[PDB]
């Protein structure tokens, strides 16, 4: 019957202010005091080895004992990555903050939780850094829920404006972890420019049907488009999947005002989206911060999400409840690509 909040994240360009402005607005709007302040912890190597290779962990650990030239040389071998001697330490705390909430949520000590962590996670891969992530916070937390808390089925929902290809790759053959991502795509012209971000990538082998990509091919999508996408695609699959834990890649670079997302989703929308997800998995729901590059837009998105976690009434949506035709095409094609796998889509 509480909502947990973890904040250790600053001591690490598109900014430590990302996370300190969130806390400030959480405090100002009275939401911080209404949360159960949960302490972060450092991830162990064994928890990291759930998802990442041994050679990658060793390489990432040696990142602190490197010179400024050693860091820049390594960083260029990755796509969109900046290294600094404190990255590894902060990334270990970033993972561990999610693991702290998963513990509290699975043991019924709290109803739900939100980690306000940096660095983000959803681009990080088995053996490489990518898009500012070193370790995949949510991928680790999902396998940790299975191993330590005996979860059979984890649902990961990724509403950051970018595709979390790292989460997709890690669980691509895995029917026990269902990954849903809605993201700006524009037929590959938007980063990370991947064919496998399209709705045709539905998983492979026994994982088929358990990877769901919803790619936006126009800019300026709004709350009605996300609500329609949740109500007609994600939630029917979720109730059929019957997860025992929901993890959210909670980026807010789709919020109105984000300098690089190019979407017009009102922050209030994330109250609704969060509320919908509470109906699944007996409300066992953990959000973890990903992207967000307008300090104020990001802080409002967090606050709207936190209000639903706390059980406050849903807000008024300023935007139309109607989805645009471009969104309906994207939604239609993903449903079609996943039709043979989910009875609930076959209306
Ligand atoms: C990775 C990312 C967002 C991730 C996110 O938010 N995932 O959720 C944005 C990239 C495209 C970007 O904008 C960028 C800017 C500068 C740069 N260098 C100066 C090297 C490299 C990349
Ligand atoms: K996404
Ligand atoms: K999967
Ligand atoms: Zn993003």
């Amino acid at each position: 019957t509480g909502t947990g909040l973890v904040y250790v994240f600053t001591r690490f360009f598109p900014c430590p202010a990302r996370v300190s402005t969130v806390m400030e607005m959480l405090e100002t709007e009275g939401l911080l005091g209404r949360c159960v302040q949960v302490e972060a912890r450092a991830v162990t190597e064994d928890e990291l080895l759930l998802v990442h290779t041994k050679e990658y962990v060793e390489l990432m650990k040696s990142t602190q004992n490197m010179t400024e030239e050693e860091l820049k040389t390594l960083a260029e071998k990755y796509d969109s990555v900046y290294l600094h001697p404190g990255f590894f330490s902060s990334a270990c705390l970033s993972v561990g903050s999610v693991l702290q909430l998963v513990d509290k949520v699975m043991t019924s000590q709290l109803r739900n939780g939100f980690s306000i962590n940096r660095p983000p996670g959803h681009h990080a891969q088995a053996d490489k850094m990518n898009g500012y992530c070193m370790f995949n916070n949510l991928a680790i937390a999902a396998r940790y829920a299975q191993k330590r808390h005996r979860v059979q089925r984890v649902l990961i929902v990724d509403w950051d404006v970018h595709h979390g290809q790292g989460i997709q790759y890690i669980f691509e053959e895995d029917p026990s972890v269902l990954y849903f991502s809605v993201h700006r795509y524009e037929d590959g012209s938007f980063w990370p420019h991947l064919k496998e971000s399209d709705s045709s990538s539905v998983g492979s082998g026994a994982g088929q049907g358990y990877n769901i990509n919803l790619p936006w091919n126009k800019v300026g999508m709004e709350s009605g488009d996300y609500i329609t996408a949740f109500q007609q695609l994600l939630l029917p699959v979720a109730y059929e999947f019957q997860p025992q834990l929901v993890l959210v890649a909670a980026g807010f670079d789709a919020v109105i005002g984000d300098p690089k997302g190019g979407m017009q989703v009102s922050p209030e929308c994330f109250s609704i989206l969060t509320h919908m997800l509470k109906g699944v998995a007996q409300g066992r729901l953990v959000l973890a911060l990903e992207g967000g590059y307008n300090l104020q837009s990001t802080a409002e998105g967090v606050c709207a999400s936190m209000r639903s976690l706390l059980g406050d009434p849903c807000p008024h949506l300023p935007s139309s409840g109607a989805p645009c035709e471009s969104a309906l095409k994207s939604i239609s094609k993903t449903i079609s690509d996943l039709y043979p796998f989910w009875k609930s889509l076959q209306t």
